């Protein structure tokens, strides 16, 4: 909050890369997979290129942008990595291609070859994906597993900043204006008064890792999100998922406390899941347990 940011943004040109096929695409505008060639360097970066939708209302690219400016100033294994910005017409975000989609649907497609293992491990990674965003005085507001995307099988990142608000000059909560948020995800605080601290974040990780040992379950499935403040008021929590031991488990629950400042640190939560991920199935229980192509995490 006085630290000058001083991240480059990269402007890129629009022939430095090629759209190849056309991933996602709705409510937003529309992510290609593609391939950035930059200048003559002879690499060749598989990327993810987000274009605004068409239609430009200077609603929208004040948005883009300020996620532009977000994931720029983050730089970390566990956090997606920003490309550039294109200047199109149509503005384009351009990051970095995570293959296998994103971790939500990843469990969902995958349950039956999920071990303890590759839980714990993302458990771990995701805390610290968190844990340094919390040094950048940075709050996700959107943590959930439908925002972690998945490089390989053994590795994440988290993503999707367009909510994320950074910390002002020694502030320690963010007071909200309106306007939508998804509701099971977010700390009661939250609900209640607007604010938003790196602990509400953690209970959002909470949920989240709720939603991995579930294989993606729906959060409160049957409940429509008018109730849920009062549903947690009431004390009550999501239920233990079937892989998980007690130790586990608790752990979420923590991340549930209503006094905030009694949920654990991000940087405690990868001391903890990490402890477990040495011993994987003491914790979880489960049945069965071209040439020139560089990944941007080695072009720096
Ligand atoms: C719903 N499910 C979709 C699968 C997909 O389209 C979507 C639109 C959806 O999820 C939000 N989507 C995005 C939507 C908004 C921002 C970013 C993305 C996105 C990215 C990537 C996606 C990939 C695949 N989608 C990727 C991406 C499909 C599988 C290959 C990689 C990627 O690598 N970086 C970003």
């Amino acid at each position: 909050g006085e630290a000058p940011n001083q991240a480059l943004l990269r402007i890129l040109k629009e022939t430095e890369f090629k759209k190849i096929k056309v991933l996602g695409s709705g409510a937003f505008g529309t992510v290609y997979k593609g391939l950035w060639i930059p200048e003559g360097e002879k690499v060749k970066i598989p990327v993810a290129i987000k274009e605004l939708r068409e239609a430009t209302s200077p609603k929208a690219n004040k948005e883009i942008l300020d996620e532009a400016y977000v994931m720029a100033s983050v730089d970390n294994p566990h956090v997606c990595r920003l490309l550039g910005i294109c200047l199109t017409s149509t503005v384009q975000l351009i990051t970095q291609l995570m293959p296998f989609g994103c971790l939500l649907d990843y469990v969902r497609e995958h349950k039956d070859n999920i071990g303890s293992q590759y839980l714990l491990n993302w458990c771990v990674q995701i805390a610290k994906g968190m844990n340094y965003l919390e040094d950048r005085r940075l709050v996700h507001r959107d943590l959930a597993a439908r925002n972690v995307l998945v490089k390989t099988p053994q590795h994440v990142k988290i993503t999707d900043f367009g909510l994320a608000k950074l910390l002002g000059a020694e502030e320690k909560e963010y007071h909200a204006e309106g306007g939508k948020v998804p509701i099971k995800w977010m700390a009661l605080e939250s609900i209640l008064h607007r604010i938003y601290t790196h602990q509400s974040d953690v209970w959002s990780y909470g949920v989240t890792v709720w939603e991995l040992m579930t294989f993606g379950s729906k959060p409160y499935d049957g409940i429509p999100a008018s109730e849920i403040s009062s549903i947690l008021e009431k004390g009550e929590r999501l239920p233990q998922p079937p892989i998980c031991t007690i130790d586990v488990y608790m752990i979420m629950v923590k991340c549930w406390m209503i006094d905030a400042d009694s949920r654990p640190k991000f940087r405690e939560l990868i001391i903890e899941f990490s402890k477990m991920a040495r011993d994987p199935q003491r914790y979880l229980v489960i049945q069965g347990d071209m040439d020139d192509v560089v990944d941007a995490d080695e072009y720096l």
